C-alpha cells in the first residue's frame, strides 16, 4: 500500500527541472530572451505571478462544461464561485451593472469570441462588416459569412465616418463591428451607433487594443453606444490568453435584448467545449487588479511614454500615420527611409527589440513598423527610458540603410552577414545592458 | 525614485497568489480540498502531474507567436519555437509515426475546435459529413457542415457497420468519422476503412476517449487505417486541457492535408497558440511513452474489469455487458432509478458521476457513465474499485429509500438530500477512503 | 403618297409567309413533318398537339407583356390577357376536380423543371434539405443550390419500397418529401407517402409529370388526394404546348402558407413574364381534358400498353416489375446480351424513335423506355401495337447480328439490307395512321 | 380503319374558332386591343407571320433535350440543323465569328439566360455586381450575393468613378452592365477597364438595346464584355425567350476561355429541361431579318422617331431625365405637372395608350414615383414616322391635362375616381381621337 502511495506522491510531486531537464532547458533560455531584450510589440505585455500561480494550478484538473448553475457535471460548487466572481469583477471592470449587462469568459480566445458572436445572432452566409488592416478568403468569418470590410483613409490615415455610413447604408450588413485592427486613434463609437442605427444593424466593438483605455475612461466607452463588446484577456489587461463577451440585457417591435441566450449557446455547446477553469481564476485576478488606482497610473504612464516616444520620433524626421496617436502605439512609415519592414524588423530581433511590420498606405506599402508601449511600461519604464528606446529604432534603421547598400543583390548572403556585423553586435550589447535595468515580473 | 519605482514593479510582479487575492485563493483551496476528498468516477476527468502545471503558470503565456515554427507572423520566437518542435516529435514519438509519413498541428485549443478545423480545412461550407451521435442545430459542426449521423444499434449497444456501410454509401459523405462519444468497446477501423474508401470519404478518427489506450497499444490502432486523427491532451494522457490534429504526409499522387488544416486552424479560426499548454502537452508526451504509462493504462483496464465484475455480481446491468477499455455505461432503469437522480445523490456524497443517454427501442434517461482513470491515476487497484462498487450500491440504495418517501416534490426532496443520516454516513466512509489515496502535486 | 407606299412595305414583311420568308428554315420544317409522319414514336414524353394549340401559340398573344398575376400586373392593357389566364386557371382546378377555395395553380412556369424550382426557392431557404425519386459532380439545379438526398426504387423487384422510404426520410428530416418524378411504370402509393411525410415533418410534393394525363382522367391514384402541391408538364399526357404548372392548396388546413410564397418564387424570383400564347393554348388543352373523348383515349393508351407489354412477354423479353400499370415499359435488353446505347441507335436508323435507360444490374445500360400516348394519338389500338412489338424484336435480331464485330460497324449501319427492308415496313405502317394538323 | 383515321383528323384539325370559342373571342377582342391602341411601352414590339408561323407549329411535338448532336433523344436530325441555323444566324447579325464567340439560344428568358451565367461560372453564395432600378426579390440575389450600383440621382446618367470605387472594393466575380431601361449610351470600354482591375468578367445584358447593337446604331459591348445575354424578343422582333453569348479560344495562369462547357451545362440538364424547338425556329427567322438593310433602316427610324418625340415633348414644356436620349426610349418626369405615374399610366390605358410608370430620382435627391417609360419600337414597326410621333405627343399632354383635371374634381375617393374614370366625357374623346389615330397603321399579320 504506503509503497504505491509513495510512487504516485514521487510521479505527482516531481519538479519540471527533473521531470523534462530539455523542455525546463527551453523555458529557462526564453525567461533569459524575455528579460535581456526591449518588447515594442503593442499586443505583448507581462503578466504577475498570481496570474501564473491560477494557471499552473488543479482547476486544469476539473471539466466544467456548461454554465455556472448549470453545468453537465457534477462537483462544480466551488468553480461556479469562481467564474461567478470573475464575472462579477468583468463588469465591475468596465463600470457595469449586471440589470443592464452580461459577460461570458469561456471563449478561448478574442477570434473565437468574435465568432461566436456571429454564429449566435447570424444565418451563415449572412452579412456582417468591420475595419481591415490593408485561399483568398483568410478569416473563419469571411468563410463562414460575408464579410465586406471598410478601411481608413489612406491619404490621413483616419477613419472616414462619411464614406463608412455610405458603405454601411448600401451593404445593410446585420452586424457592423467598430474596433479590431490596431489602430492609433481615439473611436466615435457615438457615430457608429448613428450609422448601425440608420442600416438595422447590430454595433459590436471588438475592444482587444483598448481593453486597457477603456477600463480606465483613458479613451472613448463603446459600452456606452454597443449592443455587444468583445475582447481579449491579456493585452491592456494583463490577465491571461483567452476572449470575452458582454452583451446588453433586459429592456430596449422588440421590447427585451435577445442576445445573452444565444450568444451563450453558440459558445458552449455550438463552437467549444468545457472554459479553461485555470484561465478564468487568473482572469478573475487581473479584473481586481484592473479596477485599481494602481492599474489607472500604469495606463496613464502608458500613454505618456507613448506620446514620448512619439514626439522623440518626429525630433528625429520620422514619418508616424496621423502624425502621432491617443493611445499606446504607434504606426511608424519607413519607406522615407528606403526601407521595407519586412527587413527592419529582422534586424531589430538580431538587436533583442522585438516589434513587427505593418500595412501602410494611394497603394499598400511594406513599409510601416507598429511600436506600443505596455510591455516596457509594465517593467516600470517612463518618458526619459523611451527616448533613449528610441535613438535604439535610429540607429538599427541607420544599420538597416548601410547594410541594403552593401548587399544590393543578395537574397541568402544577407541574412549570413547579419550574424558577424560589429555595428548590430555593438546595439545588441547596448539593448541588453539597457533592458537589464528594468524587473522582470514573477522571477 | 528610480529603486522606489523598481521594488514597486517587484511588490507587484512577484505577489503570491494568497496575497493578491485572497477570496480567489480560498476558492482554489477549496476546490483542491474537494478534489482530495472525493472519489472520481467522471471517466474524461484525470489529475495532472506537477511539472505539468509548472509549464502552464510560467512566463510562456507572455510571448505571442501567430504562425508556425520557423513561420511566425513575430520575431523572437527563437525558443518557443523549438519547444513546439519538440511538442511535435513528441507527440508522432507518442503514436509510434514517421514524420515523413505523418505531421501534427498542437495549437487547437480544444479538440471541439480542432475538428471544426479540420472540417473548414478540407470541405466547403455546408459539404457533408458523418460520424457517430450521443443518443434545432446544436454543434457548430451541424450549422455549418451537412452533419448525417450515424448510432450505435439499440438492442445491442454494439455498432452496426453493416447498416453504417449501407448510411455511408447513400449519403456519400467527404468526411466519415469514428470515435467521438464514450463507447465502452473496440472499435474496427479495418471495416470503417473498406467503407469510407467505397463511398469515396476521408476517415477521420476522434481518438479524445482513448487517446492513452492507442499510445499504448491496448486497443485498436486508428493510425493504422485514418487519414486523420485529432484528440484532446487532456484526459488519457494527463495534459493540460486542448486539442491536437495528425494527418498524413507525402505518398498515397500525395496527400493534401497539412497546409489546409495548418492554414484552417491558423490564420482562419483561432490565434496565438497556448505557448505554456504546448509546453505542458510535450511534458505529457514525453510521460506517454514510457514503461509507467503503460503500465498505468494497463492498472486502468483491469480496474474496469475489476469494477465491471463487482457490479454483475450485484445484479447491475451494463450495456453491453462489460467494457474493452476505461468506462462503463451502467443502466439503473431495472433499480428503477434516473440517471439525473443518482448523480445527484452521489454529489451529495462526495462521488463524481454523470448521467448518460442510452438506449432502453426509446433512450432511457437511466444510463450513468463511470471510468477508472482519474482514481487509477491516484494509486487505486482492483479491491479498491471493489470497495467504491459497495458505496455506488448504497448511493443507490439511499436513493430508491429517498425517490419513495420524499420523491413527491423536488423542493421537498432536495431538503431531505440535505438533512439525511444515511448520505452523511456514506459520504464520511467515502472522505475517509479518499484520504488514503496521494494526490499528484500538494504545493 | 408616301404614306400609302409605307403602309403596304408594312405588310409586305408582316404577312410575308415563312416558305417565302425563309425557305432554309422552312425546308427544315417540312423535313421534319415528314420525319414525325413517316416514323414510329414510343417515347413516353412524347405526343402530338392539335391544330387549335397550335393556332393559340402562334398568334398576336406573343405580342403582349404580362410581368405579374392577373389583376395585379405590372403593365397597362392586360384586360383581356387576364381573362384568357383567369380561364386557364379555372380550366386547370375543373380538370383535376379541385374547388378554388381548396387549391390554387400557377400557369406561367416555362417548364415542369422550372416549376419544381420555384417550389424550392419559394418555400425553403437556400441549403436546406430536400428527398425525391432518381433514375439510377452536382447535376439539377435542385441539388446545386439545395442538399438533395434522393431514394431508389428496390434493385431486384423494380417497385418502390416504401419502408426504406420511411426509415431514410425520418432519419434525413427533409423538409419537402417529392414523390412522382422519374418514368415508374407502376401505380404510387401516396396515401402511404403521405402518412411518411406527416411522421418526419415534410410537405409531400407531387411531380405528375409523366401521368398527368391518368391522373386527370382517375385513371390512376390520385395524389391530389394527399398531396399540398402538385407541379407537372403541361405537353406530355394533356397534348398541351411546352412548360409547366404548379398546384398548391390554400385556405384552412391556422392555413395553408404556399399561394404567396411560390407565386412570388415564380415572379418576379424566377422568372419573368410568362408565354401567354402557350397559356392560351394549354386553357385550350385543358377544356380537352375535361371530355369524355379524352378519358376514352387515356383507357386506349393503356389497353395500348398492356397490348405491348403481354406481345413482349410472349416473346420472351424481360420488363421491369414484368409490366406496367400505366401507358409506359422499362424493357431489359441484358438478357438478349443488347446495350440500350446500340438498340437506341438502331431503331432510330429504322425510323423507330425509343431511349435507353437506366435499369438495375443483378446498375445495366441495358433498359430501353417505350410508351403508348404519341401512337395512341394517332389511331393506333391494341393489334396496332402487336405489330410494332413484331419491329422492335426484328430491330433486336439485326442489333445482335451487327454486335459480332463489335464502333466500326458506322459503315453496315448506313448500308445493311435487313435495316432498309424494316425501314421500308415501318414507313408504310406509319402512313396508315392520321397525323393530327397537317 | 378509315372511321378511326378520320376520329383523329376530326379532332386534330378542327380549327381554334371552333375547337374553342371562348379563347378564340377573347383572342380576338386582345387582336383588336393591340390594333386600336397605342403602344408606348418600349419593351413591346409586333412580330411578323413568318415568326408566328415557326411558333405555332408541328416543332412543338418533338422533345429535344441537350445540344445539338450530343442530344438525349433520337430523331433530332432536323431540329440540330435548325438549332445550328439559329446559332450561326446569332453570330452572323453581331458580326461575331464562331472562332471566337458562341452562343447559347435555349434560355426560356433572359432573367433564365442571366441566372444560367450566373449558376455556370459561380459557387452558390459568391459575388455578382450589376445596375438597379431604383427583402431578397431577384433569384440572383437569393442564391448569390448581389451589391447592385445605380445611376448619379442628380444627373440620370451613369457615374463611372463611383462604379470603379464599389468595384474595386467589392470585387466581385461577374460584372455586370446593361439591364435597367437606360436612355443613353453605355460606355462600355471604361467598364472593361473596371472589370480588370477588380479580375471581374464582364457580362452586358443587352435586353434594351440588342436592337441597336446589331445595326452599329450604339456602342457594341461584344468589342470589352466576354459574355453578353439579351431577349430574343424586344429589338429582335424574334419570339419570347433569351440567349446567350460566351468567348471561346484564347484570351495570369488563364489560356484560354473557359465559358462554353459550364454556361451550356447550367442551361442544360442544370436548369432547364428541353428547348422550345418552335422558339428558335423562329428566332432563326427573326435574326436573319436583323441582318438586313431594311432592319437597319428600321432601327434608324425607331431612333430618329425617338429624337422627333423628345424633341415634341420638351417644345411643351415637358422635363426629361437626362434631357433626351441617344437610343429608342425616354424617361419623362411627370412631378412639374404635378402627377404620379401610378395615376396617368391608368388614364392613358383608358384611352387605348400603354406606357408605363417608372422609378426615377426627382427635383429632390428622393426617389419620385414621377416617372414614365416610353419608346417607339412598336409604333415605328407599325410604320409610323417622326410626324406622327409629334401627334402622339400631343395625345400624350392632353392625357396629362384630363389627369390633373380629374385630381383635382374626383380626387376625394379611389372608388368615385375609378368611377369619373369610366364615365369621363374628355377621356371618351381622346379615346376615340386615339383609336381614329392607330386605324392608320397597318398591323403585322392580320390575315
Amino acid at each position: 500500500l504506503e509503497s504505491r502511495r509513495a510512487a504516485v506522491r514521487a510521479w505527482g510531486d516531481q519538479p519540471i527541472h527533473l521531470a523534462d531537464p530539455d523542455i525546463h532547458e527551453l523555458m529557462e533560455k526564453e525567461k533569459q530572451r524575455q528579460v535581456r531584450g526591449i518588447e515594442l510589440i503593442a499586443s505583448e505585455n507581462f503578466v504577475c505571478r498570481a496570474v501564473m500561480e491560477a494557471l499552473g494550478s488543479h482547476l486544469t484538473n476539473k471539466y466544467s462544461e456548461g454554465m455556472p448553475g448549470a453545468r453537465y457535471y457534477t462537483g462544480n460548487q466551488y468553480i461556479d464561485q469562481i467564474e461567478n466572481l470573475c464575472i462579477e469583477r468583468a463588469l465591475t471592470a468596465f463600470g457595469l451593472e449586471s440589470d443592464k449587462w452580461g459577460v461570458n469568459v469561456q471563449p478561448y480566445s478574442c477570434t473565437s469570441a468574435n465568432f461566436a458572436v456571429y454564429t449566435g445572432l447570424l444565418l451563415p452566409g449572412e452579412r456582417i462588416m468591420g475595419l481591415d488592416s490593408p485561399g483568398k478568403k483568410i478569416s473563419a468569418a469571411s468563410i463562414f459569412f460575408e464579410s465586406f470590410p471598410y478601411k481608413v483613409n489612406p491619404q490621413t490615415g483616419y477613419i472616414d465616418y462619411d464614406k463608412l455610413e455610405d458603405k454601411a447604408l448600401d451593404y445593410r450588413p446585420k452586424i457592423l463591428i467598430c474596433g479590431g485592427s490596431s489602430y492609433p486613434r481615439d473611436w466615435d463609437f457615438a457615430r457608429v451607433r448613428q450609422i448601425a442605427d440608420k442600416c438595422g444593424a447590430v454595433l459590436m466593438c471588438d475592444m482587444a487594443h483598448i481593453s486597457g483605455l477603456v477600463a480606465t475612461k483613458e479613451c472613448s466607452n463603446p459600452f456606452d453606444h454597443c449592443d455587444i463588446v468583445t475582447s481579449t484577456t491579456h493585452k491592456g489587461l494583463r490577465g491571461p490568453r483567452g476572449g470575452i463577451i458582454f452583451y446588453r440585457r433586459g429592456p430596449k417591435t422588440s421590447t427585451h435584448y435577445d442576445l445573452e441566450e444565444k450568444i451563450n449557446f453558440a459558445v458552449f455547446p455550438s463552437l467549444q467545449g468545457g472554459p479553461h477553469n485555470n484561465h478564468i481564476a487568473a482572469l478573475a485576478i487581473a479584473l481586481k487588479q484592473v479596477a485599481t488606482p494602481e492599474y489607472k497610473a500604469y495606463i496613464q504612464q502608458m500613454k505618456k511614454n507613448a506620446q514620448a516616444l512619439a514626439a522623440a520620433l518626429l525630433r528625429r524626421k520620422c514619418r508616424l500615420v496621423t502624425g502621432g496617436t491617443d493611445n499606446h502605439l504607434l504606426l511608424w512609415d519607413l519607406t522615407p527611409m528606403g526601407l521595407t519592414g519586412k527587413v527592419y524588423e529582422k534586424v531589430c530581433e538580431m538587436c533583442h527589440i522585438t516589434l513587427n511590420k505593418t500595412a501602410i498606405f494611394g497603394t499598400i506599402s511594406p513599409g510601416g513598423v507598429r511600436i506600443g508601449t505596455p510591455a516596457m511600461t509594465t517593467r516600470g519604464c517612463i518618458e526619459s527610458d523611451f527616448e533613449t528606446m528610441a535613438d535604439f529604432l535610429i540607429k538599427a534603421a541607420q544599420i538597416t540603410s548601410a547594410l541594403q547598400r552593401e548587399h544590393g543583390k543578395s537574397h541568402k548572403e544577407f541574412v549570413k552577414s547579419l550574424c558577424t556585423n560589429k555595428d548590430i553586435a555593438e546595439l545588441r550589447n547596448r539593448v541588453e545592458a539597457f533592458a537589464l535595468q528594468y524587473e522582470m515580473p514573477a522571477s
